[PDB]
């Protein structure tokens, strides 16, 4: 019932302007016309969906487009049946310019090889699509000639379009605004013939992220997927201004700029340029990589003796053959791209990463059958959206978390953006849209971060993506769905606010001269100074630990990863300490240990305050191990005993002692 | 086309009929592989203006598809039917040709340089049989003459007929017809109209 208000939505707002796909498939064929031909010539005549309706224009569309087509190599023929009948009707794409010199307007047809055709000035006014790239259309051809005469004599006379004339922006944005979120969001679903009813909501929101790129100026986006969960059709059969560079063999003369010929390469004329199979990507000249990466940083890359600014979105459409966990566990998700572009900075330019896997295989049911909008209609509405920005939208209601740098608050605000102009192209749109908009584009971010991580190390492990509220300053944390190392381990403490929570330390030691550097703090100063006093208790005291290995010789930098979104944490010298040791031992931490308690400068320990939540934590943390101070002994007995029957614990009399104990 | 509907049998017209299919459909991929003397290219050089046979098993992309240079559309912009004798001598100089090829005879344009071209030409590949029906079955594929660049499951199922050229008989003069045929472009000319 819904889907049917939806059709009377669709005939109320678009009225012409809409058809279904199952005539489109079933003319498809071969022949000629391209699909947006027929669909409009579907929609133009095949009015209501009667069964008589239906099959009558289906047949008129054929015999219309069988009856007056005209082949390339007999145009010269139809000339003839045009000079001795006067009149000839033809199917052919026109295209109109104005001849100043003569200060007429004069159409050519591209395949009757017409070139200065004469066409009234009230047909070309009355459909600008001819002044803008041609327009297949049914056209009275007619021949009068004069003795002596400069003009063509070939007129045209009636002039009917095959294709779309216009787009109007007005009743387009009333339509968006005649319909709910939910009906719009899938409307377009069905416009690319997907069923949203047999995709998840969670499956639409990735079809969408699909669409990003066509509406956003400049935008890299790159998805992985098995074989056969349509990745590539919407960049091939959805869309007359997307190009999909097939075999994988792109050359950057034919990509970016044949310095030859002085042509710029494929940046310049498409909206979106898609590489499939992205493992054969093999670029002959060594700047491929280079020129991708600086045109992505910049959107404009300087060729021979010439700048060149190109708004093309790039897309990147991988096959995966393994599971997910077991790319997730071995190796880094962005793996199937090649070695020759496995590199820090190039996968840092991609602004949002689709979830290929999550793509069911498409499969009828997933085809819809009902009414949706015209390809031509909807690839046409992503050019004109691509002139908007509703970049700035996000600032109204939320501020972007500080965990996210320069380039990660511009890729989000793209992504952010694109999602407002698909969804929200009317302009009116309330807080919560904002949310779910934003905090999809802070999963595909993060996602990008988390494989930047993993392929560099230091500098991207800034990952924690959040976005805090303008109003009750609430701090959401978005998330992906998807024997310790030496200087790794855990530990329990009170945040800020005073609740237990479980936080993960992880010290990188190189050689160096000595220093020590701290991330993910949360700026806290009193955690600063408490890591600063633990690395000078372990210069004083590395005779003592490390029995001849020099802390001065090697720089150290640990980060702090938080489980629990409890807060900052504020004691830190113990883990710390334990931290440098087992950095600079090269020694494992014995498995499932927390280290816990605080140390002052001197070398005393400070009992672990309210160990009841903190142990609890601990065995909720799946832990097996406890590392606990001697006054903490005296908060033994307020805990039941059952919980200590499931940890193995290790009390320790220093820091010194602490590190023994953990590393047993 | 001057064999004798007498002389062969019903499954073996079916077959020749099966061959000339390709000059009244659009953008027809059929692959037929038969032994020596069966007659295969006769069809495709002398009964067909519309046709064009493309001998020597070398043959540049842009010569079939689109010249960068001239700007001009390549054979398959020029004659209905395309057709690849001796398909073990099947090469090309450029690893793309492959690639191109398929999106070709899948969607019956092909996007190059900057440009999409349509074209309905229809592709036929014509190959020799060395080894028997059986033997060929029980060891490998059908299409192992085909070289080894374009064997690929991809490439073969844009293919829409295997034509059983071993089912043909050897020609020999009783299959050559000598009764009333149709003229050979006036068949030529139905076939290009329907």
């Amino acid at each position: 019932a819904n889907d049917k208000e939806l059709d009377q939505l669709l005939n109320e707002h678009f009225a012409g302007r809409v058809v279904r796909k199952d005539l489109t498939k079933l003319i498809k064929e071969g022949a000629n016309v391209p699909v947006y031909v027929l669909e409009y010539l579907l929609g133009m005549y095949c009015a209501s969906d009667d069964p008589e309706i239906i099959e009558q224009g289906l047949r008129n569309v054929k015999t219309v487009l069988a009856e007056n087509y005209v082949r390339p190599d007999e145009a010269e023929k139809v000339k003839s049946l045009v000079r001795e009948r006067g009149s000839y009707k033809v199917i052919d794409r026109v295209t109109v310019k104005l001849n100043e010199r003569k200060d007429k307007y004069e159409a050519s047809f591209s395949n009757l090889g017409i070139k200065d055709a004469e066409i009234s000035a009230g047909i070309v006014k009355e459909y600008e699509k001819l002044l803008v790239g041609g327009i297949w259309v049914i056209a009275t051809l007619s021949y009068y000639f004069e003795e002596g005469q400069t003009s063509s004599p070939f007129g045209v006379s009636l002039l009917k379009p095959i294709q779309m004339p216009n787009m109007n922006m007005d009743e387009l944005f009333s339509g968006r605004a005649a319909l709910s979120t939910d009906q719009w969001r899938e409307s377009l679903i069905r416009s690319i013939g997907m069923e949203p009813a047999s995709l998840k909501e969670d499956v639409q929101w990735h079809l969408l992220a699909r669409m990003v790129p066509f509406v956003e100026n400049n935008y890299n986006v790159c998805e992985l997927g098995p074989r056969g969960t349509g990745k590539s059709h919407i960049y091939k059969e959805c869309s007359p201004n997307s190009i999909l560079v097939s075999g994988g063999q792109t050359t950057v003369a034919n990509l970016f700029y044949n310095m030859s010929s002085r042509r710029i390469g494929l940046v310049g004329l498409w909206d979106v340029v898609a590489f499939d199979q992205v493992a054969g990507i093999s670029f002959k000249d060594k700047d491929g990589v280079q020129i991708m990466k600086d045109y992505m940083a910049s959107g404009s890359f300087a060729r021979g003796r010439e700048q060149m600014e190109a708004s093309a979105s790039m897309v990147f459409v991988g096959n995966i053959n393994q599971s997910v966990e077991s790319l997730v566990k071995t190796s880094h998700l962005l793996a199937p791209f090649p070695e020759a572009m496995i590199d820090s900075a190039f996968f840092d330019r991609f602004h949002a990463y689709i979830p290929g896997w999550e793509i069911p295989k498409m499969r009828p049911e997933f085809f819809t059958n009902r009414y949706g909008l015209i390809v031509d209609y909807l690839a046409e509405f992503f050019r004109e959206m691509r002139k908007r920005s509703f970049a700035d939208s996000i600032e109204k209601y939320f501020k972007l978390g500080n965990n996210l740098n320069q380039r990660d608050v511009i890729a989000v605000r793209k992504t952010v953006s694109g999602l407002m102009k698909l969804l929200y192209p009317h302009g009116q749109f309330n807080k919560e849209d904002v949310r779910q908009c934003l905090e999809y584009a802070l999963q595909v971010r993060r996602r990008v971060k988390e494989q930047l991580k993993k392929i560099g190390g230091m500098e991207f492990y800034d990952v924690h993506f959040s976005y805090i509220d303008n109003d009750t300053l609430e701090e959401h944390f978005v998330s992906v769905k998807e024997p310790a190392k030496p200087g790794f381990l855990y530990t329990i403490g009170l945040s800020n606010k005073g609740m237990p929570g479980l936080y993960r330390l992880e010290l990188q030691v190189t050689k160096g001269s000595g220093k020590l550097a701290t991330s993910g703090l949360w700026n806290s100063s009193s955690a600063k100074e408490q890591v600063k006093i633990a690395f000078d208790y372990f210069k004083a005291n590395a005779s003592r630990i490390s029995g001849g290995s020099k802390v001065m010789e090697h720089d150290f930098h640990l980060h702090v990863v938080e489980l629990q979104n409890t807060g900052p944490l504020s004691h830190l010298a113990l883990p710390s300490l334990v931290a440098f040791a087992s950095g600079l031992l090269g020694r494992s931490v014995q498995s499932q240990m927390v280290v816990l308690g605080d140390m002052s400068l001197g070398g005393s320990v400070t009992p672990v305050e309210s160990i009841a939540e903190c142990l609890q934590v601990a065995f909720d943390a799946g832990a097996k191990k406890v590392a606990l101070p001697m006054s903490s002994a005296a908060d033994i007995p307020t805990i039941p005993v059952e919980l200590f029957t499931k940890f193995q614990t290790s009390f320790y009399a220093d820091p010194v002692d602490a590190v023994f104990k953990g590393l047993g």
